[PDB]
């Protein structure tokens, strides 16, 4: 915009650019996403304006919105670093599990509470998970496709990461419910814990195959109604279950009991985040601080 002076770009979000700046005026430093011509939605600005009163220690805050000059800027508190790069720096180390059960527990009590408020994110991954100095992790960048889209490009060509999407995405299901959320952020723990992808996909057909060799092909009798959804074929390969416990060595039972039930493919039967939070993988949850190199 014009008052405010991008200190640099952080990336590309799911409609546009992000860039580091800071209030020419006020001098606080915040994250703004530039995006975008039609006119802007207004059931979309409307089901952006919820996004603002959406107020929650592990949600990032929106600040403002402009719409001026056909292009629409979303103004957020600005973190230091996403779990994306976290991940990466801790590579070798692997991050603490009692740092993976916190930063996993503080992401539950977030969706628990969009959930509650029938807010969606829709496009969890380590990259939109944003961390602080203080230990703390927030969801940003809610893709809510009720407040816009969920197109095939950001933008300006960008490849989309599939890797978290919930089977019922990936076989055509039109009407998302809370539960992909918890798929992703599932997707997301076995990451932080064995330290890669659990299923990299690299084409929607093959991001669901991965899925199927790893948790066995879906049927009727895991997934009622799994055989009738829209791009679901009868020709899809038969794969068996894998043993769990080849999943994601090394972590315990309690986290791989609870990271099975965030993979229920049965969108029902795949826990809610209310429920996991008393799952006692969490008995011992504590909230260490990370070594942050910013
Ligand atoms: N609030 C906020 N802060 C950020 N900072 C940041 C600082 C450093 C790094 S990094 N690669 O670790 O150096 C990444 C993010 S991004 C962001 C967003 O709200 C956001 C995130 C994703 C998409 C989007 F559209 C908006």
């Amino acid at each position: 915009m014009e008052n405010f002076q991008k200190v640099e770009k952080i990336g590309e979000g799911t409609y546009g650019v992000v860039y580091k700046a800071r209030n020419k005026l006020t001098g606080e430093v915040v994250a703004l996403k530039k995006i975008r011509t039609e006119g802007v939605p207004s059931t979309a600005i409307r089901e952006i304006s919820l996004l603002k009163e959406l107020n929650h220690p592990n949600i990032v805050k929106l600040l403002d919105v402009i719409h001026t000059e056909n292009k629409l800027y979303l103004v957020f508190e600005f973190l230091h670093q996403d779990l994306k790069k976290f991940m990466d720096a801790s590579a070798l180390t692997g991050i603490p599990l009692p740092l993976i059960k916190s930063y996993l527990f503080q992401l539950l009590q977030g969706l628990a509470f969009c959930h509650s408020h029938r807010v969606l994110h829709r496009d969890l991954k380590p990259q939109n998970l944003l961390i602080n100095t203080e230990g703390a992790i927030k969801l940003a960048d809610f893709g809510l496709a009720r407040a816009f889209g969920v197109p095939v490009r950001t933008y300006t060509h960008e490849v989309v990461t599939l890797w978290y999407r919930a089977p019922e995405i990936l076989l055509g299901c039109k009407y998302y419910s809370t539960a992909v959320d918890i798929w992703s952020l599932g997707c997301i723990f076995a990451e932080m814990v064995t330290r890669r992808a659990l299923f990299p996909g690299d084409s929607e057909i093959d991001q669901l195959f991965r899925i199927f060799r790893t948790l066995g092909t879906p049927d009727e009798v895991v997934w009622p109604g799994v055989t009738s959804m829209p791009d679901y074929k009868p020709s899809f390969p038969k794969w068996a279950r894998q043993d769990f416990s080849k999943v994601v060595p090394p972590l315990d039972e309690d986290g791989r009991s609870l990271l099975s039930q965030m993979l229920h493919y049965d969108p029902n039967k795949r826990i809610s985040a209310k429920a996991a939070l008393a799952h006692p993988f969490f008995q011992d949850v504590t909230k260490p601080v990370p070594h942050l190199r910013l």
